């Protein structure tokens, strides 16, 4: 009369594996993880390019960073981190600029050196139209943070290619992902802890699912097998991390997502751009940015006659496309609210939880997803599986 | 019939303390360290500025870095290190530039973006006059490494103020202290390990001399007390780290040194320059660079209404001045060779060793001095004190 598993988890991304690992290890329960893709790790999956040996982040560059010590201590159970600090340069009108907002950018773009005080004054004038507290959308927030001349030169074009949506229709939270500084500090992130997985992302992800009580089935869509699996384990909750709208057959409508296409190219030169990520802010170029993956790991020594680069292209996610970014327009949020209510119903009726980037239609970085997973574990899943508490 | 001490060490700088600590701790011997100054640590001595609490490197900014793992492991016995990575910006004609040699510098100074390949080609043309293998002096080496336009803009002026000596008369080793890169990596150093002492330099230095078998006498010139001390410990060797020429009363002549004057100023603003060190490469300004010490320790949170800056001025060392830099002209090296022979004589006749920046008239960074000290300990001092082997 035994259930085969104690928990089902849909998706082997960071959210899924964090849920799977915590449940398996801390509660001594058996977890079936179901992954539609041929590999685990979700969008964080990485792979060594054959010719160079250089690790390639297959679904776009993944840079780990957090100010959450709990998360930092947790992820280091599965991987070491290098001392890499992420920096991004921006290409605009044939010149490469220091980035993001700071004295480096300001001095370059305005042609002379600005003191921290002088820079604050200049941006304050150019941000006069709108104040940050009053800013509703991306365009308003960006102008209020870096001034209009910088907004038009480094945000408007890039945002056009990345979203193809009116900047007045995009969330302000999008642009506030970028630090706004009045120093020469061009660190792209401002979190306490930061690094790349020493032995790559896939090793890190494999360590998380390594527990014997965790079984991961690859090439398995949950909607193909849930009719059979759940009867085998009727009491077992389901943690779903795929697209929220798709879970309900797009009943209420289709949430707006962006998806990404990549062009991976091995060049017969040692160094293409001299840096890990170069943003392309001008419209006269179809890609949003270019990754050169050798610069991700300077501590590894790679051949200097070849290098791997990756151009990144953005478009709207079609019916079968894998969604990368939630657009979150006002209409999208309205649609989200309906699915959320349905999600709350699925939790009540079928013990189905919803988590992750796709599961909650949120713009979630790796660390936020893991923190979100730990939250769901601590406050929802663990009390249920261990102490019988309902899931709402 | 006992000697009071087993070893005399003149100077409490990194060389002296490394010698003192190793001898005391590893050989169980008693060391008298004699320091002419009111404080230990030599030029590495640091002090918190009262108003802000910000640590000030009193004798110029000290940034620790090494590729020597042995040294790295050794110094961490006495201090923790922060994750600070040193970066320098250069001020030229009212614009702040990325620095040192790299794509950042090249793109700024030449007004458009250069690929790693394009940058190599450009510099190769501008470095045509002289090849690095053939370069004898500073000017030739610099031109062969960064090309003449960059040399004239960022090296010639700075070198004039720092040395006031013909660049054709200065060692090539001076300019090769700076990494030459064709990436956007603007790390000022290229060593494996790097950091600032978490609790400051003075704490680090005090930990090294902390051993009970080590006695440090401050405000004590060796030439004032050696007549009395050495009879008390006749067999005890002497490790001298003060100026080599001064040790012999400038008998053969005076070695060329540079000395430094500092202007320390507390400004009523939170941020003066947005960065730890700003070089000033133009001649229309008397100082070589400006240090803003709050940017040394971003992990410490300081008041944002005040900041401590320090302008650095360079001149020739007079009779009583403390020497900072060995000039090392051909004439200086000739003079050095004579003192070296005298040094070898003092070793033979009086068991007097010569080490350190001042003791050997060498342009020694902190890590090189410590490595030099460990070398002297392993190969000269320890075999002598422990196994009776002579010092030559
Ligand atoms: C281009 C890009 C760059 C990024 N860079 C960073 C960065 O630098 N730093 C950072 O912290 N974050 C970064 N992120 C964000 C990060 O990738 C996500 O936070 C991360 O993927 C979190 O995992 P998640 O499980 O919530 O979503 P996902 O990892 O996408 O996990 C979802 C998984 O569910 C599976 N799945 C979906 N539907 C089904 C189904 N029906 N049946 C079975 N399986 C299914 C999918 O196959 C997928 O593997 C980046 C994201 C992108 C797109
Ligand atoms: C402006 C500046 C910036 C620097 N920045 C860096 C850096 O960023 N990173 C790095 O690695 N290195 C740096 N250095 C170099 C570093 O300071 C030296 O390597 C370091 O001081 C090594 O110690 P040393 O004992 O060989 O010389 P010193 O530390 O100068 O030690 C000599 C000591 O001997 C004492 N003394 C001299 N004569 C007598 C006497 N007759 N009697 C008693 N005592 C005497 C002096 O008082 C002095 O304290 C910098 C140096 C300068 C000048
Ligand atoms: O040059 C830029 C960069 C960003 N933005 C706006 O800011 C938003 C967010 O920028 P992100 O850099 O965070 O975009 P991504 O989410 O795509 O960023 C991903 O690409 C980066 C590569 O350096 C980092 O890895 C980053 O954390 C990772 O989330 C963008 O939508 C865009 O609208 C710009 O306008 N111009
Ligand atoms: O902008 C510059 C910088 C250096 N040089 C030449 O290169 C030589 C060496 O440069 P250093 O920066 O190493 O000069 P310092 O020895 O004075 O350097 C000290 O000041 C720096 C502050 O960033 C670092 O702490 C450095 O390691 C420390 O030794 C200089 O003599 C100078 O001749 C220039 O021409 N222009």
């Amino acid at each position: 009369m035994t259930a085969r598993f104690d928990l089902f988890v849909v998706g082997s991304g960071f959210f899924g594996l964090t849920i799977a690992e915590r449940v398996a290890t801390q509660l001594d329960k058996r977890v079936l993880v179901l992954e539609r893709r041929p590999h685990i790790g979700g969008n964080a999956y990485s792979e060594a390019e054959p010719q160079t040996g250089i690790e390639v982040h297959k679904y776009g560059a993944h840079l780990f960073h957090t100010s959450n010590k709990r998360v930092w201590d947790y992820v280091r159970q599965f991987t070491d981190f290098t001392d890499y600090r992420h920096r991004v340069f921006a290409m605009h009108n044939g010149q490469a600029y220091q980035f993001p907002m700071g004295l480096g950018l300001v001095s370059q773009f305005f042609g002379k050196y600005f003191t921290p005080e002088q820079a604050r004054q200049l941006i304050a004038e150019q941000a006069a139209e709108i104040d940050t507290a009053d800013a509703q959308n991306l365009e308003e927030k960006a102008i209020s943070l870096i001034g209009r001349p910088l907004y038009e030169a480094f945000v408007k074009g890039y945002t056009a290619k990345q979203w193809q949506t009116d900047p007045k229709e995009l969330p302000a939270a999008n642009i506030t992902r970028l630090p706004v500084r009045y120093t020469f500090d061009n660190r792209y992130f401002s979190d306490t802890y930061e690094g790349l997985p020493t032995d790559g992302y896939t090793a890190w992800l494999q360590n998380m699912a390594a527990d014997h009580r965790i079984e991961v089935r690859l090439n398995t869509d949950w909607f193909d097998v849930r009719g059979q699996l759940r009867p085998g384990s009727p009491a077992a909750p389901v943690v779903y991390t795929g697209p929220l709208d798709r879970y309900f057959d797009y009943a209420e409508g289709r949430l707006g997502w962006r998806t990404l296409d990549f062009e991976v190219e091995v060049l017969p030169i040692g160094d293409f751009q001299g840096t890990a990520v170069m943003n392309y802010n001008d419209l006269d170029v179809p890609y949003t940015r270019i990754h050169e993956f050798r610069h991700f790991h300077p501590e590894r020594d790679y051949r200097t006659d070849k290098t791997v680069i990756m151009r990144e292209y953005s478009r709207f996610a079609e019916d079968d496309d894998e969604p990368y970014y939630p657009i979150n327009t006002e209409a999208d949020r309205a649609l989200l609210a309906t699915y959320r209510a349905r999600a709350k119903s699925e939790t009540a009726s079928s013990k189905v939880l919803f988590g992750g980037r796709l599961g909650t239609y949120q713009y979630l970085d790796m660390h936020m997803a893991i923190a979100s997973a730990l939250n769901m574990y601590d406050n929802v899943l663990a009390p249920h599986l261990r102490d019988g508490v309902p899931l709402l």
